[PDB]
């Protein structure tokens, strides 16, 4: 029968029987792999189904059992207190035994798995970013223990229903399955696949953490209350049945790629707070009609902002708008007109490109290097 053995440190060893179980035996922290194929079963992936990290080992390390796209099982000793960045990444893990001690999970963890029902252990504190994306996972559930959780914790975890969250967690509190801090100030990961047509934002909630509501499969509308003054990155990203949004003039933080590939969005009411719209805004909304722009303290669109919304027709501009960057308005097909307010300072060069966008302000000359300025 082969085995085979792995040089992995001078203190620890891995073995891969015929039975396909890879065994972690030795003493201490498992090593940080930078690249998948610098990993020391990297050639054998195919044959490992099961891993076994024993007792005297006290970490797995940074992408440890990633692409172990075989391995539906991982049974981890009371000594591991850490498991490192993508350790299971685009593993087929479907369940656990042990992680009695682990406390700190990295990001990615559980990248690519194909969980239904899980539970962190009961001594995990910290779990790091994106650590379900692609996921399978149907249901998280946060023991009292946790007392920090990262950006991004149902980020394309596209078939979470649920998040659960102990009574007894000092940090965090779910509400209908939606996860807050325990003072709810912050809505951190409303479930891709939790059911429901209309969502109302608790005024108690002061910010949306970025990808909060991204990849959502049912919401047709959400309610910004007078309490949010900041939206994360893509917090509202490729929202599959959301038709409308107003931005409220409370809100006075952006991130980028806020409402990207919203493919069912018709209009967008935009009164934030902001000196800029940004970056990726509204990039992919293709059933984006209408859009306003109403702030005051709005003077830039950033590039890309409604790049690709081939639907757009009708634009308001806010009232105080000095610059329109490159790809703003890229592919805008259905844009034959828009007002100019006269505040308007620079169009950089590539603005309208691909919109039926033909004649620029009066006050605005061709530079030497095809930007539209004085």
């Amino acid at each position: 029968g082969a085995s085979i053995t792995y040089n992995v440190s001078s203190t620890i060893k891995g073995v891969l029987t015929d039975d396909g179980v890879l065994t972690i035996s030795g003493t201490g922290a498992m090593p940080d792999y930078t690249k998948i194929a610098n990993i020391p079963w990297y050639k054998d992936r195919d044959r490992i189904s099961e891993v076994r990290v024993n007792s005297g080992i006290t970490s797995i390390g940074e992408a440890n059992f990633n692409s172990c796209y075989n391995m539906t099982k991982v049974t981890v000793a009371s000594t591991v207190t850490s498991i490192g960045d993508g350790a299971f990444a685009d593993t087929k893990l479907q369940s656990y035994t042990g992680m009695e001690r682990v406390k700190k999970f990295g990001d990615y963890v559980f990248q690519g798995t194909d969980l239904d029902d899980f539970e962190f252990p009961g001594a995990t504190t910290e779990i790091g970013n994106y650590i379900f994306y692609n996921s399978s996972v149907k249901r998280i559930v946060i023991p009292k223990s946790v007392t920090t959780i990262k950006d991004g914790i149902g980020y394309k975890a596209e078939n979470l229903e649920k998040i659960e969250v102990s009574s007894n967690n000092k940090n965090y509190v779910a509400e209908n399955y939606v996860l807050y801090n325990k003072n709810k100030t912050i809505l951190e990961s409303y479930p891709a696949a939790k059911t429901g047509t209309e969502f109302t934002i608790p005024s108690t909630v002061k910010t949306v953490t970025a990808y909060g509501f991204s990849y959502g499969k049912n919401l047709k509308k959400i309610t910004i209350t007078s309490g949010v003054t900041t939206l994360g990155d893509g917090a509202f990203y490729g929202m599959k049945a959301l038709d409308e949004i107003a931005i409220p003039k409370n809100v006075t933080s952006i991130g980028s790629f806020l409402l990207q590939n919203c493919t069912a969005l018709k209009t967008l009411n935009f009164y934030a707070k902001v000196k800029t719209v940004p970056y990726l805004l509204c990039s992919g909304c293709s059933n984006l009609t209408k859009v306003v722009m109403d702030n005051s303290a709005i003077e830039t669109l950033e590039p890309r902002v409604f790049m690709d919304c081939v639907k757009l027709s009708s634009v308001t501009l806010p009232t105080a708008l000095k610059t329109i960057q490159v790809y703003a308005f890229k592919n805008c097909k259905a844009l034959s007109t828009i007002s100019y307010p006269k505040s308007i300072t620079l169009i950089e060069s590539g603005a309208f490109e691909g919109s039926s966008i033909t004649k620029y302000p009066t006050w605005l000359s061709k530079g030497n290097n095809g930007d539209y300025g004085i």
